């Protein structure tokens, strides 16, 4: 600080990222991103 | 000239500049019109 995978990491973070890592590069190419990094 | 990036400048001015223009040379692109030039 909580359970929100926009801010923090969770168990569905081993699913999530991927899913938004290639969407990101094909069609997803406005700002999507993750404020909450060190 | 209204401290506000998308009409104007005093810096900085340019890392939001570049995302101006890579997205023009991609699809979703929004035009964010900088017809506030002189």
């Amino acid at each position: 600080n909580v359970p929100t995978y926009p801010s923090c990491r969770d168990s569905e973070t081993f699913s999530t990222f991927l899913l938004d890592l290639f969407k990101l590069t094909i069609g997803m190419g406005d700002l999507e991103m993750l404020s909450s990094t060190k």
